[PDB]
């Protein structure tokens, strides 16, 4: 099952695909929904003609019916540094510690009102010179940790704000805009193995392919079930959470992203979340 | 005027106190209550009899009374190094150079969920051995800045994981119980003088002083109108947030929480919140 | 128990004089709380000083309270013919068979919307030459026809319709303002009985008594129970129902009711209802 | 437009069917969504497939989906003694009398929660020796009187305690499941003369045509829009309040209503509603 959100005159409709391209218009809550699916596979709605799945992929609007986040996720935790490869200790980079440490990191990425979907507009922060999408496989998750599917997160990240000081983080980390997911949510018995996927980044300047970069799943040092475990750790999460599991592709200090740019990112399996970029005035 | 709120058979009432200590029951929603006395000074209410509000303070709960958070905040913000007086930048500590720099330290802290109130139990998680209370002013706000009223925050830490690395930082402050505050919100016009206010840590253990120390909030070097000004910053918060100004009350390695641990928390206009100590479990 | 109602700002709060005058503002819905006190005779709320119930008799409004219908009724259903004392059948007329039949008359009387309260303005059709109110006594029930208190009720009937044709009767009975009761909902163990009151009737023209009338309920022939037995039987009522048990006091021909009057109905233990009257427009 | 409700896993689905027969699954509340065509023709939803109307109507339920009330009622009113062709008035039986006077009658039928729909059961009361359906057509009005459709409505009577006295009138008609209606409201564009349509009235026993009637709305004396005139003078009523118009079918003394019978009612333009006969236990 693929499950995707549109917004039709001030008010959500949830549609899902089942593997034959039908389209199913949902009953439930889409969160509801996958929490079904994750123990029976039932879903519950009916079968709908006239809803063009892929003109909302390319064109994000048609008639009055417009594409965007699948769902509004309450909570948004990210987790850095799970591929294989100036603040320090003793002599380390903090984030050379933290990769051969037995406690990853995890961090709490954003709230549902700061995030957006596809074809909707990501954001630059108004005092940053150097900002970078991050192109990362993401998980929904139940209270309990249960994996209940997996779509694109692109975190951006005001990389010049963190490299100054980690205390910078959260604001470089946390911010309107600051977080883009979609187009989809697929189901977890839509993906056999998550490790091993291609995730690609491309930037689109006025046409151009200002950046291309590719990385695929199998270079994932850190498992996914271990930032779970770290992250629900005395720390109660609501239904339906995203955990964000972290970027191989990162662009070079000359590649900051600015206003209008395109950011494209693709995931075997899932999609391509496709997201504008705003840069904010001061 | 000075605004608490009670449990009641699974229902909350919010109460507020007028500077004769007349106590009145409220009709609106106390962070909806505050955003009006921010503007005219009007309450809307009835004068009440039989609450006792001295009690509650002392005792908690009274007949099916029971004090608690005196709001729900849809968010919760932190800000260190705020007073006077390992990862390093170029030889000096990232404390260090934060306190120096222009951009202040801004984080997320918790969301409502994860607050406790007045009588009620903060959390030392479960993989921290050296966890300590911070003893913080903070700041009530609306979505554009304005400060509504402050309260007394304990800003919970496990400072260990902190030590061990700067990017386990959320992970040290963000889990239940991680936050505590109350026992009221004052409003703005119940504070002449924000920057002299006498702030007094007490841990308890069976019935011993374990740590008592003090500060005044004159020798708060970072204005609380400027980590107000970094907060908002491209960054939209709700209706009734809460910002924490930071701590110069520091306990030692050997002064570190435990079960059963009292902690009070005194500021002068406010009151003193009072908070027993719960161990996670592994 | 004596509750009351009153709107404050576009919302309702409800209160309860217990025997010592002391004024209690309820946690808990109206109907809710009556069926509490029906029960254990627990009341929930706080005390509250301030509210004068005596003015709020006399005056109505006092600053930005006012008072009105002490509940919100899902039905009002009546019963005619009583006490003791042209269609007809086989020589009798009509209402003297139902006298003296096993089966006593039940009439759907009105909606919440259709009721109005204690000052506010009852209606006269404005196809209605001859309007009379018809004070009697009513009882609040639960859904199994349980009496949960008493009030004062003024059945307002275009009898001219009436008089023209049985099968004109709901005409005459349900309309906007074609019912009112208050000021307040006594409680069953404020009544010790019944059958022993004494019901009051005064219209008022310009400051002048233009009829007045009295009658006890010693009087009444058809019991109340009766009413409710027949009322219930395969016909489900919500909780909160109103039946109003019928009227003794009957103006003649020339006392029908018109604009600007104002109608008075007294009933022991209970208090006094006034209504002004409103002229309907064609 | 034919429009139609199901009961679904106790929830509400409201379908809708175009000429072509095609199925839109509705967007707004079936209420909102009559008032909505009856400004300007216009339908919110989805087309369906895979909800076999056709089935519904014959089996009431296909796998976890069942049809009834097309509508929820706010109020339902009726009007009696509306086609060509004891109580009397100076030697003229009252129901005569109203047949040649100016004003119609009109009485209030049911509340929503005394309605039944399409292949759900009616009563007859514990008390009744005689009681016979009445085939109607039923208008769905907006707070202004306006027609938004048609539909058939069975207003179910009590005959023998209305003949044994006027005044049980009520009685005779407001109880549990005293009216029905259904299985669709057709909208006022799918019927160009309300007044050339045929209402057929079956009973069944035992497989057996117990009673077989029919009329023609060319007989209708009492035209529709002066029922509506007299039901709104004075009297406020909510959107989607149903009027009843009146019948032509009544069976004679003998062919009083029974346990298990079944009760089809067909008019022309909107279909067939069939409901089973329930007897009360005393």
């Amino acid at each position: 099952m693929k499950l995707f959100r549109v917004v039709k005159r001030g008010y959500y409709i949830s549609y899902a695909i089942l593997d034959n391209s039908t389209i199913i218009r949902l009953d439930e809550d889409p969160i509801k929904a996958l929490m079904r699916y994750s123990e029976n596979k039932e879903v519950l709605g009916d079968r709908v003609t006239g809803i063009d799945y892929q003109s909302l992929l390319k064109s994000f609007q048609i008639n009055d019916i417009r594409i965007t986040k699948p769902i509004d996720p309450p909570e948004v935790w990210g987790s850095g540094i799970s591929y294989e490869m100036v603040a320090k200790i003793l002599g380390k980079t903090i984030y050379e510690k933290v990769y051969d440490a037995v406690r990853p990191e995890i961090f709490f990425k954003a709230t549902p009102n700061r995030c957006v979907g596809h074809g909707e507009a990501i954001a630059v922060r108004s005092d940053s010179e150097w900002t970078l999408p991050e192109p990362e496989l993401a998980v929904v998750l139940d209270s309990n940790g249960k994996i209940l599917g997996y779509t694109i997160m692109d975190d951006v990240s005001a990389r010049d704000l963190e490299a100054e000081n980690p205390l910078y983080l959260p604001q470089s980390k946390i911010y309107a805009g600051c977080c883009a997911f979609g187009p989809v949510i697929v189901t977890s018995d839509e993906i056999k193995n998550p490790y091993s996927l291609d995730i690609t980044l491309k930037i689109v300047r006025e046409g151009r392919v200002f950046f291309e970069g590719s990385v695929n799943t199998n270079k994932m040092r850190r498992k996914i079930e271990e930032q779970i475990q770290y992250l629900i750790r005395d720390n109660p999460i609501p239904d339906g959470t995203i955990l964000t599991t972290g970027t191989a592709i990162v662009p070079g200090r000359d590649k900051g992203l600015k206003d209008e740019d395109i950011v494209e990112i693709t995931i075997s399996n899932i999609g391509t979340l496709i997201t504008p970029v705003k840069k904010r005035r001061k």
